[PDB]
């Protein structure tokens, strides 16, 4: 019945706080938060590998994978572990999030705690972008804000 | 061979980057880094039990101790995991770390990656301070700047 949370932060106006709930071991990991700042739209949104921000959210590193497949979107087979697609703001520069995955784990194999996430400044092609880099970052863009994603009560 | 980084900020002038390396399982910690903004003398130095930084370094609980202990110093058997003691500031406001730790870890029972380091405002009487809150938290009063523990490569 573990849970963490994240608050985003960034040079821009983005900024915002995430939340993960696992209720059970190897079970699904419930992922919610508000995010504010973001221009309208989709926004790339990945746990990128490292706990590192000394240099802002470039030190993050690339989009956590232990798993060494292509880059994709979170329904595909092939994706990163982190992969956790895009989120949606709304006209008010405000993107809701309600997610579910079953990739990424609070604890064991892909455990995502001590890691950055992240939200893009563009969307995510999910791979599908007709270039190297679609298969990549799914050409995310710069990166508007992050944080460690921490162990909560 | 883990090795985990955290960078600590707060409202003040107080801000700095510190690094955490575990060559062996099990084997000591190795905690090392600088701080600026701190006044000159010693400061508590301590790793509580929340990467909730929500609400500031405020929202990241109490020391860290999985053990239930008393407060204490880094050398004392009756200690909190997370009671790293105090840093020292010299004369133009910098504390350089260089700690070694055996009772946290980056990995297993006491694993601190996911939460919150502390460096607070005044020192920390090891429990030597004459009051119930003296073994409660050494009395080191208001946190300067936090930073959850995260992954470093």
């Amino acid at each position: 019945a573990t849970k963490a949370v994240c608050v985003l932060k960034g040079d821009g106006p983005v900024q915002g706080i995430i939340n993960f709930e696992q209720k059970e071991s190897n079970g699904p990991v419930k992922v919610w938060g508000s995010i504010k700042g973001l221009t309208e739209g989709l926004h790339g949104f990945h746990v990128h590998e490292f706990g590192d921000n000394t240099a802002g959210c470039t030190s993050a590193g690339p989009h956590f994978n232990p798993l060494s497949r292509k880059h994709g979107g979170p329904k595909d087979e092939e994706r990163h572990v982190g992969d956790l697609g895009n989120v949606t703001a709304d006209k008010d520069a405000v993107a809701d999030v309600s997610i579910e995955d079953s990739v990424i784990s609070l604890s064991g194999d892909h455990c995502i705690i001590g890691r950055t996430l992240v939200v893009h400044e563009k969307a995510d092609d999910l791979g599908k972008g007709g270039n190297e880099e679609s298969t990549k970052t799914g050409n995310a863009g710069s990166r508007l804000a992050c944080g460690v994603i921490g162990i909560a009560q």
